[PDB]
């Protein structure tokens, strides 16, 4: 067990390993200089862990999560620690990845980007995205404060307008989503970088469902085929403003099969929309498409997710996860 030490920043004790020096608060997160190996890292103390059930669980859910996550594109998990020398103590939990350079809003602001560019990080995303899909997993909050780039245009999924970029059926509240709610996202990210403006910016949610209708038009007889209620069914066709565009000519100077790419991405119905695999063998990606270099995850058990337990327990089971933490190399 290493040694540790105390601080207290903006109001708040942390303590850590010596391994961690020179904490500094980016926001309940630091930067820290890691000196077992000189890279500089991020460190989230997570807030009052075990304070509710609900608590318990997204401790414990995040921990697995992280846990999981082994791609180049998306976030992983050098450490997690505890102050506590037993499960009585265990109060908190703090867990470490890389520092990130820039979000893909700060590559935006500071230079525009080339075709080649979109491609390369779009490219990223997806393949990002293929492999927490083939877990199961959906991300659910894609926009780009929650993508990282290094220098070398290098991507990475993370998670903290969350709106701007939410499928319209998360907008209008059904119980059962799936994964491609995350490739409206990812369309709503290609658009902005191709166009250098947020595609919609809605003042609140039923804006953002007008310009999403305008733009996109109003669902198919095969996508109202699929709504059960009258009210849904109502309120949908209630909007309703200046037609179906073109969608092209909202792009005009981009790239013809970047466009095309997000005709398939950017689709009112979920069931039709493209997958992340197949958006990686769209020929926008053909520069860097390669087949034995976009992995699946490894089996992930979420049985966890539909059960209902006591904070102890939901404590316990976060403590075994972090005592059987194995550092990657
Ligand atoms: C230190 C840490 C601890 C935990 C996490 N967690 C995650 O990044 C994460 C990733 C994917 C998911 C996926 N997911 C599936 C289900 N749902 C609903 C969404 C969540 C969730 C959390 C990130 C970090 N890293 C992090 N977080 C915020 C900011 C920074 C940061 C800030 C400044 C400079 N460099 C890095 N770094
Ligand atoms: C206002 C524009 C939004 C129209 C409704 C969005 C259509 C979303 O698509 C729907 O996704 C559901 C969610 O899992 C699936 O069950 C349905 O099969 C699918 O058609």
């Amino acid at each position: 067990r290493p040694t540790f030490y105390r601080q207290e920043l903006n109001k708040t004790i942390w303590e850590v390993p010596e391994r961690y020096q020179n904490l500094s608060p980016v926001g309940s997160v630091c930067a820290a200089f890691d000196t077992k190996t000189g890279l500089r890292v991020a460190v989230k103390k997570l807030s009052r862990p075990f304070q509710s059930i609900i608590h318990a669980k997204r401790t414990y859910r995040e921990l697995r999560l992280l846990k999981h996550m082994k791609h180049e594109n998306v976030i992983g998990l050098l450490d997690v620690f505890t102050p506590a020398r037993s499960l009585e103590e265990f109060n908190d939990v703090y867990l470490v990845t890389h520092l990130m350079g820039a979000d893909l809003n700060n590559i935006v602001k500071c230079q525009k980007l080339t075709d080649d560019h979109v491609q390369f990080l779009i490219y990223q995303i997806l393949r990002g995205l293929k492999y927490i899909h083939s877990a199961d997993i959906i991300h659910r909050d894609l926009k780009p404060s929650n993508l990282a780039v290094n220098e070398d245009c290098e991507l990475k999924i993370l998670d903290f307008a969350t709106r701007w970029y939410r499928a319209p059926e998360i907008m209008l509240n059904w119980m059962h989503y799936n994964q491609t709610v995350d490739i409206w996202s990812v369309g709503c990210i290609m658009a902005e970088l191709l166009t250098g403006r947020t595609l919609f910016p809605g003042t609140d949610h039923i804006d953002q469902l007008k310009l999403i209708l305008r733009l996109v038009g109003t669902p198919g007889a095969e996508l109202l085929k699929k709504i059960s209620s009258e009210s849904a069914r109502n309120y949908i066709q209630s909007l309703t403003q200046m037609p179906k565009m073109n969608f092209a000519n909202v792009f005009i100077g981009a790239n013809p099969l970047a466009v095309d790419l997000l005709e398939k991405m950017l689709v009112l119905d979920s069931d039709k929309r493209i997958t992340a695999a197949q958006a990686l063998a769209h020929a926008y990606f053909a520069q860097y498409h390669d087949p034995d270099d976009e992995p699946v995850a490894d089996p992930y058990d979420q049985s966890f997710e539909s059960r209902d337990l006591l904070i102890d327990e939901w404590k316990s089971l976060t403590y075994d996860e972090v005592i059987s933490f194995v550092p990657p190399p």
